[PDB]
């Protein structure tokens, strides 16, 4: 059973990918479009490696979860989540502290 708001429900279904993942994915572009690093979103399922756009372009972030119906995916650009199932955006559940 999932808790508190920051921790999103299907954010316990992704596990945990590479935290590299998270930087290479921060790398500077799409992996599909190569747009640019500011306004990222790249896919964040338990196994879903790429970096997609945000409306910054084509926002992959939909057509993605539209496709995948991946739900949560990360921006590089701000350092937080987006469920297009609980459709918002979330951040580690904090739970953590000093990684
Ligand atoms: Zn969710
Ligand atoms: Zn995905
Ligand atoms: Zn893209």
């Amino acid at each position: 059973m999932g808790d508190s708001r920051d921790l999103c429900p299907h954010l316990d279904s992704i596990g945990e990918v590479t935290k590299e993942d998270l930087l290479l994915k921060s790398k500077g572009t799409c992996q599909s479009c190569g747009v640019t690093g500011p306004n990222l979103w790249a896919c964040l399922q338990v196994a879903c490696p790429y970096v997609g756009c945000g409306e910054s372009f084509a926002d992959h972030s939909t057509i993605h979860a539209q496709a995948k119906k991946h739900n949560l995916t990360v921006n590089l650009t701000t350092f937080r989540l987006w469920c297009y199932a609980c459709e918002k955006e979330v951040f580690l559940e904090q739970r953590l502290a000093a990684p």
